[PDB]
């Protein structure tokens, strides 16, 4: 299995969701960035795996569920089996990552992408080892009811460049935003 990554888009007040949807109006090219990053596999004959919590899974419109071209794994301790359209169910993040090393998945999975929500991000971000964060900074405040955890910049270094990620300011629907990549290894 390849690298472990989190990806998120976040407002200036750290918001990631409101009422089960995003705090901002749809940013088409921002979503295209998310799909491109999470789907593109560096290794032939492999797909990337996306890990998400239950409320995040159900926040994706049925139309767009499962995320195509990726293995979709949902985290829950209530569900007895994967939701309609999902591929895997795990009871904990550690369980999911352990699963990636089973015969079933060990040679099928390239990158692992944690795609939310807040508690899954927090656990990933505090777990020792090599991890990147792909963060889109939406450069305005938006009313939110779910938030991204604190990024400890003692340990997460902002990279000065990364292939395939534009470095300049983007703007859609009058909303400026920019792309960042952080990396820790502890
Ligand atoms: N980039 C962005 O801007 C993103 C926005 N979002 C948004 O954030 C919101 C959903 O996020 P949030 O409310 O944090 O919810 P989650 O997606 O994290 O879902 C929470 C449910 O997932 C299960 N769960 C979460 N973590 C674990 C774990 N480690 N082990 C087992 N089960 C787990 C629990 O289910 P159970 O009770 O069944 O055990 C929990 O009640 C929506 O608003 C969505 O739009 C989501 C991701 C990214
Ligand atoms: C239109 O995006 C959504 C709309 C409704 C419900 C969920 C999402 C998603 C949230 C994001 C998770 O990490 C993300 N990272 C980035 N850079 N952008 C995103 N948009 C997401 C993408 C699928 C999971």
């Amino acid at each position: 299995v390849g690298s472990l990554n989190c990806i998120v888009a976040v407002s200036q007040n750290m918001g990631i969701g409101k009422n089960g949807d995003l705090p901002w109006p749809p940013l088409r090219n921002e979503f295209r960035y998310f799909q491109r990053m999470t789907t593109t596999s560096s290794v032939e004959g492999k797909q990337n795996l996306v890990i998400m919590g239950k409320k995040t899974w159900f926040s994706i419109p049925e139309k767009n569920r499962p995320l195509k071209g990726r293995i979709n794994l949902v985290l829950s301790r209530e569900l007895k089996e994967p939701p309609q359209g999902a591929h895997f169910l795990s009871r904990s993040l550690d369980d999911a990552l352990k699963l990636t090393e089973q015969p079933e998945l060990a040679n099928k999975v390239d990158m692992v992408w944690i795609v939310g929500g807040s508690s899954v991000y927090k656990e990933a971000m505090n777990h020792p080892g090599h991890l990147k964060l792909f963060v889109t900074r939406i450069m305005q405040d938006f009313e939110s009811d779910t938030f991204f955890p604190e990024i400890d910049l003692e340990k997460y270094k902002l990279l000065p460049e990364y292939p395939g990620v534009l470095s300049d300011v983007q703007e859609e629907k009058g909303i400026k935003y920019k792309f960042e990549v952080y990396e820790k290894n502890d």
